[PDB]
């Protein structure tokens, strides 16, 4: 996996509730989290397919 797929999902300091996918590397699955709307990190996907292609492995 890229390193960044192992990082926790980052809500950040803004107060939107935007539902995004992250790769949960402990589960081996892309899952939802709540993104606050600014200062996104890389383990933050608008779709499950995006997340799987980047983080789900060979």
């Amino acid at each position: 996996r890229p390193d960044f797929c192992l990082e926790p999902p980052y809500t950040g300091p803004c107060k939107a509730r935007i539902i995004r996918y992250f790769y949960n590397a402990k589960a081996g699955l892309c899952q939802t989290f709540v993104y606050g709307g600014c200062r996104a990190k890389r383990n933050n996907f608008k779709s499950a397919e995006d997340c799987m292609r980047t983080c789900g492995g060979a």
